[PDB]
């Protein structure tokens, strides 16, 4: 239930980063609450300090916090799993092999956990070897999308975080991932190189494929280079695209 | 803690117990070089399994192997929960539940295996061994070493290679043993192992130089009338273990 509040008409929630709590509140207002706001484990020197900060953000934005690795950094996977013992947020970014530990560490508390799987250059197949040791291996586990989804479900995850997309560089692969998610009744979180000019196309592919729940991640493309703040005018623009598309695909 | 159970650091038996008395007799017959299986599915709830398993453990130096029950993947969630309360010495788990089980140990020391399966494709294992993944019409079929790396990322200690159907998948098993030896990872051959093929199955793993091997021997050594695992059979298996380990 908890992240469910964040989906516009039950279909699409935004995931964007915040610079600080004041930027997080401004983002949450700009998105009319249809957002989870990323706070990165790597921005704090200890688990305790991350938990304190994340709780403080959550107090302000209805716990609509997305616990981040930081650009999918697998060096933070164990830290994120540990944070989950102490704070659930609404949404957790995790690498594929760490999903099970993260779900277990929630101790039955409600949260939504994504699973990072990657493009392969082979339509229909994703790379699930996205943990520290698995990413260093001489061969990767390159598997059919639906087999990855079933494993994620068994591990306690709620969606595929499909990363790094490089915008539309892997469009044919992405369309196959969206179709597989729709077949499996599973959620999809497209991430990497999404900007204001490609956001509509990327979201439309998922909705056209009848993916039920989509969480697009939009990071540096909407961050002011000078202040480090995520731009609220940009969040408002993204929300307007979300409403336009979701209303169409209703 | 399981390290005490490996004969000369190389081989521990895994066999089932009918009851605590049979567990005690097995532990004596194997001279402690065994972890004794107690099945989660024999108890209706996690709490009842934990209570039972703790009592077995008090009698046999906590040399308990927590079981799914012939790899019943419906028990994966149960075994992951049991691990919050009791570690035993050894835990049987399906591939996608290894991480949850390690996390649930909360830092307690225990050894967790990962069930992966033959595929008919030498060099490749089926990792889709949880309830939802095994229900899929296709499986995730991956190179052995890729499965090992994933199990390591999840906090597992070995591959449980099941169901072997004895030596029906011998070529595939030889490749698994070679890969485990090359990567310094442990191996637990299971399924259809009996007194007749035990030596060959164990020899393959030791010849390949797998460092730690836990062969599982279940119904083939159980008295059909009483249900007790036979101590004379456990003694016979241990004799094979010592003969082979002394050699390799
Ligand atoms: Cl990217
Ligand atoms: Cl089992
Ligand atoms: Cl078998
Ligand atoms: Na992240
Ligand atoms: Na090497």
């Amino acid at each position: 239930t908890n992240i469910q509040k964040r989906f516009y008409k039950g279909r699409v929630a935004l995931n964007v980063l915040a610079n600080n709590i004041e930027n997080a509140k401004d983002i949450f207002e700009a998105a009319e609450g249809y957002v989870v706001v990323g706070v990165l484990s790597k921005d704090y020197p200890t688990v305790e300090e991350a938990v304190t900060a994340m709780k403080a953000y959550g107090k302000e934005i209805d716990d609509a916090v997305s616990i981040g690795l930081g650009a999918g950094d697998n060096r933070q996977a164990a830290v994120v799993a540990e944070i989950a013992k102490h704070y659930s947020g609404s949404h957790i970014n995790q690498v594929f092999p760490s999903v099970g530990a993260t779900r277990a560490n929630l101790g039955g508390k409600d949260s939504w956990i994504n699973s990072l799987v990657s493009p392969t250059g082979k339509v229909g197949y994703v790379n699930i070897s996205t943990g520290p040791i698995s990413a260093a291996g001489e061969e990767k586990a390159i598997v059919p999308i639906k087999t990855a989804i079933a494993l994620v479900r068994d591990m306690g995850g709620n969606s595929l975080k499909y990363f790094p997309m490089k915008g539309l560089a892997h469009e044919e692969e992405y369309r196959a991932v969206a179709k597989a998610c729709a077949e499996e009744g599973f959620a999809l979180e497209p991430t990497g190189g999404i900007d204001k000019e490609n956001f509509e196309t990327i979201l439309r592919i998922a909705l056209e494929a009848n993916v039920e729940q989509v969480i697009p991640h939009v990071y540096s493309s909407i961050i002011d280079k000078e202040t480090g703040n995520t731009k609220t005018e940009d969040v408002r623009e993204l929300l307007a695209v979300v409403k336009k598309l979701v209303d169409q695909y209703a």
